[PDB]
């Protein structure tokens, strides 16, 4: 948990610190992952991909925040829904890795 801490990331969970703050788009403002490498975007994908599906599911959604920071809160489940919705674009209930890269984007 928080192997992808960075003063950024760890501010932007700070920021939706309490239950049914967040929103994906507030946090890609603050924590910058869109602005780095087509491979190191690839990279975050896989590392909350913790089943190795291949794909990211609602459950690993929930976790989101514990990836960026130690001891962060799981997402509420309204919150995992709001998100998973916004970044299924092929409706299959997860987030592939193309649907990454695009959710990630300003
Ligand atoms: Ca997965
Ligand atoms: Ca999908």
């Amino acid at each position: 948990a928080g192997i992808l801490a960075d003063a950024d990331c760890a501010a932007a969970v700070k920021a939706c610190e309490a239950a049914d703050s967040f929103s994906y788009k507030a946090f890609f403002a603050k924590c910058g992952l869109s602005g780095k490498s087509a491979d190191d975007i690839k990279k975050a994908f896989v590392f909350i991909d913790q089943d190795k599906s291949g794909f990211i599911e609602e459950d690993e959604l929930k976790l989101f925040l514990q990836v960026f920071k130690a001891g962060a809160r799981a997402l509420t489940d309204a919150e995992t829904k709001a998100f998973l919705k916004a970044g299924d674009s092929d409706g299959d209930g997860a987030i592939g890795v193309e649907e990454w890269v695009a959710l990630v984007k300003a």
